[PDB]
DNA sequence: TGCATCCGTGAGTCGAGGGTAATAACTGCTTTTACGAGCTTGCGAAAACTGTAAACGCTTATCCACCCGTGCGAT
């Protein structure tokens, strides 16, 4: 009763949160530095880290 | 004199299947290095040709002694 079973859909679950985190980090240092009235969300979002 | 932080240990053969990926600038300007192009020597081959002591087969000049050109003889 104190330990528990993790299976597949959890674990690819925790590692799809890992790889958004790093959208995380390229979207906040994008709206700042980034043009305005020509970025769309397709040009800021990275394919690669996640 | 404990008390608290720290360094260093932890069997052996095999075995199977393999190697990663996040993200990073543009410009003009000047010096160095490579790649192909075109000669210059030179070096190993092909195809002819002028010096010597044997160089493949073959004639003679000799000498001489087996044999016998013949004659005549042996019982």
């Amino acid at each position: 009763g104190n330990r528990r079973i993790r299976s597949v859909g959890e674990m690819a679950e925790n590692q799809f949160r890992v790889g958004l985190v790093r959208v995380e980090r390229a979207v906040k240092e994008r709206l700042s530095l980034g043009d305005l009235d020509t970025l769309m969300p397709q040009d800021m979002i990275n394919a690669k880290p996640i």
